């Protein structure tokens, strides 16, 4: 399924995702596409910041739900 | 000299740059600091988008400038 | 009531709805209001994309929300 | 606890917080590090405008939540 | 000559353009494809807000550039 | 010479100033008006974040020009 991921200035991406990812999964599909690394990466939805282990559907996040993604800033 | 990036989240960083530097040099300096892949890194300055290829002295960067970092997350 | 519609680069508008207003309507108020056709709009609330039938009621839309307009750039 | 507060340009800080916290408190808090008066403060959180006199736990709202702060402006 | 006006979703749009064409030229441009007004867009290059009866020449801007564009709700 | 200072909510500020007005100066006068302090105030014009201790006329702002405000939170 289709879902957005918006950044703080407002750029919004596309991505492929399954119910049944983690938000680890996720992140490295993030990684696929754009090329940043997994552990570099904080998701927002509804304002919650996601946990890795937990699944898309445990959060309820359906198709064409808009995700945040934040730089962690971490060394290299 | 020494300039400044600053990012949407708060963090910012110094670096020991010269006037010669070039737009890429910097944004490695950057990638190494905080784990943005240059392709994804955005700096503003004056007004203008930093371009790869022109140097720090084509912006009139000098010391105690402070440039703006924000994610590309570049595509659709 | 009123509500707020913010757009990507943070531009925000209000709107005078009702709780029965369906999400079309709203679409139909911003192309009165700014001239967006609108099946150019999508509208989404904490999240998740809004759909065309269904009202704001449906969604626990209460008075001064902030839903977020994004263009669709060709949605038919 | 720690949550982060957004604006509309993207910028993001980091407040400290309890749970038991009123929204007027917040915004008194916001106030002290920042000097915005709470008279001039929105707090929303998931889309939903955050009334004065309810607790940061009435709203659910736990650790790392996102709130956005918009400004309430007079223009003349 | 093209250029590419691109925007927050991702999207990039080719123009076929001339030097002496004007900014108002290339958002009924927009308008056409896309069903934006051109009071609701607005154009940034070179960290300008691009004003309708200017060239692009008098922008300096040359084949292959890229443009901003963003919507551009109005009001309160 | 009037100039007009727009927000990212719509409400336009009209300020009676002159050219060799500092930008401190003028968002001394914004203060007056709306209770936000300089440091949080970030104005726009011509791509540049205008200066606290340069003039009006240093940037070539000149009577019916339009300025850009926005809040600019401070830290982490």
């Amino acid at each position: 399924m289709q879902i957005f991921v918006k950044t703080l200035t407002g750029k919004t991406i596309t991505l492929e995702v399954e119910p049944s990812d983690t938000i680890e999964n996720v992140k490295a599909k993030i990684q696929d596409k754009e090329g940043i690394p997994p552990d570099q990466q904080r998701l927002i939805f509804a304002g919650k910041q996601l946990e890795d282990g937990r699944t898309l559907s445990d959060y309820n996040i359906q198709k064409e739900s808009t995700l945040h993604l934040v730089l962690r800033l971490r060394g290299g």
